[PDB]
């Protein structure tokens, strides 16, 4: 179940946009994994934990991503609550709604990997993640 299993900045960015401060349980957020010029990236995954777990636990997976663009993204085959390329073009934005979970689910670090011709992987801090709390 999920494989899946260097901060700072790179020029990929993981963003929410409208910059929330918190997450407000069952608002949709558009999040968004963009490649400044001239990159791009072929592939993708994007996940969203709870903080301080590693991912390979059903449970340690917050919240519920939807599919806006069916031709560019869907859920991994083998990792059904991680966001993956639909096919390996090459790609400068990729957008998906994630909706906020339950109150007390405590803090969300959205976090997301790419392949250009390297591999960026998860961080626990750098552009490619975003740590959101209630409040």
């Amino acid at each position: 179940y999920c494989s899946r299993i260097r901060e700072g900045y790179t020029e990929f960015s993981l963003r929410v946009e409208g910059d929330p401060d918190f997450y407000k349980p069952g608002t949709s957020y558009r999040v968004t994994l963009s490649a400044a010029p001239p990159s791009y990236f072929r592939g993708f995954t994007l996940i969203a934990l709870r903080e301080n777990r590693e991912g390979d636990k059903e449970e340690d997976h917050a919240g519920t991503f939807q599919i806006i663009d069916e031709e560019e993204t869907q859920f991994m085959s083998n990792c059904p609550v991680a966001v993956t390329e639909s096919t390996p073009r090459r790609r400068t934005r990729i957008q998906v709604f994630w909706i906020a979970p339950p109150a007390g689910t405590g803090c969300v670090i959205l976090k997301a990997s790419i392949v250009q011709k390297r591999i960026i992987y998860f961080q626990d801090e750098g552009s490619l993640t975003k740590k959101l709390c209630e409040q």
